């Protein structure tokens, strides 16, 4: 079972410890009292739904910056999935460019600006708490790490229900913040120990956090890069918003040396 962590827990050592053990054992957790405006989240979702109904020929303008950034229409590899997004989410220029590409309204534009700044703050905050949970000196390790924004539209038809919508996988970055679909469940993750899956049901006003491959590398294997998938449980439309804190992009990720011991040989 995925644990729910209270980010307004009064005690730093309890809070950081909860986060670390969740990140090591399950590779994921929910956060409550995250500090992201609930109204901003709903408006971001409204903006997402509306953005996906832009002209196809406009959507196609959402060009890759990184391979996979930008638009992907459903195809025969993964037929139920449509997506948009931008690289370097921390850059107001990058966000604006994305909004220029999708011809967002001015109102929409500034919804995106505010969401990105909020979500990216939650991300830096969570990452720092992870550094703190290990008593690291390098409590700023991520300060030059770029983020990637990606909004997703899942189309499940009656054919799809009972089966999956996306196959089992790990995020390649450090940390992911997911705003799932309020009224359409289906996200599942595998317990590495058992091999069994458990669901990540969309609990209202919460945000889902999971760790990716970069976190495992950085932590020399202590942090779990959770395997997850979304399974179709009903043939409806489905929207989700994801913000990825990635590893460094120019450099190569190797761990703070505090993680590499004679009992933790390098990977
Ligand atoms: O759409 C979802 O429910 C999860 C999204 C996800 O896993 C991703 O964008 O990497
Ligand atoms: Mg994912």
């Amino acid at each position: 079972m995925i644990p729910t962590i209270d980010l307004e827990e009064v005690s730093d050592k309890i809070l950081n410890q909860k986060i670390r053990e969740a990140s090591e054992r399950w590779g994921c957790f929910r956060v409550i009292n995250h500090g992201v405006s609930l109204s901003l989240m709903a408006e971001m979702k409204k903006t997402v739904i509306d953005l996906f109904q832009r002209p196809y020929e406009v959507k196609v303008r959402n060009t890759d910056v990184l391979l996979g950034s930008g638009y992907r229409a459903p195809n025969e590899i993964n037929p139920y999935y449509e997506a948009l997004g931008l690289y370097d989410m921390a850059s107001p220029h990058a966000v604006n460019t994305f909004c220029d590409q999708l011809e967002a309204s001015a109102d929409q534009r500034e919804i995106m600006v505010k969401y990105a700044k909020a979500i990216n703050g939650l991300a830096t905050d969570l990452a720092r708490k992870l550094a703190e949970s290990y008593g690291l000196v390098e409590t700023d390790f991520f300060k030059e790490w770029p983020s990637q924004f990606r909004i997703n539209k899942y189309h499940f038809k009656p054919e799809t229900v009972g089966k999956l919508g996306v196959q089992l996988h790990t995020d390649s970055g450090f940390l992911t913040i997911l705003q799932d679909d309020e009224n359409v469940g289906g996200l599942e993750a595998m317990d590495n120990s058992s091999g069994t899956f458990f669901p990540i049901d969309p609990l209202p006003n919460t945000l889902a956090i999971n760790l990716g491959d970069m976190a495992t590398i950085w932590s020399n294997g202590r942090l779990c890069n959770v395997k997850h998938r979304v399974q179709c449980k009903e043939a409806t439309m489905r929207y989700s918003i994801a913000s990825f804190l990635l590893g460094p992009m120019d450099t190569d990720l190797e761990p703070p040396s505090e993680f590499v011991d004679a009992e933790h040989p390098r990977l």
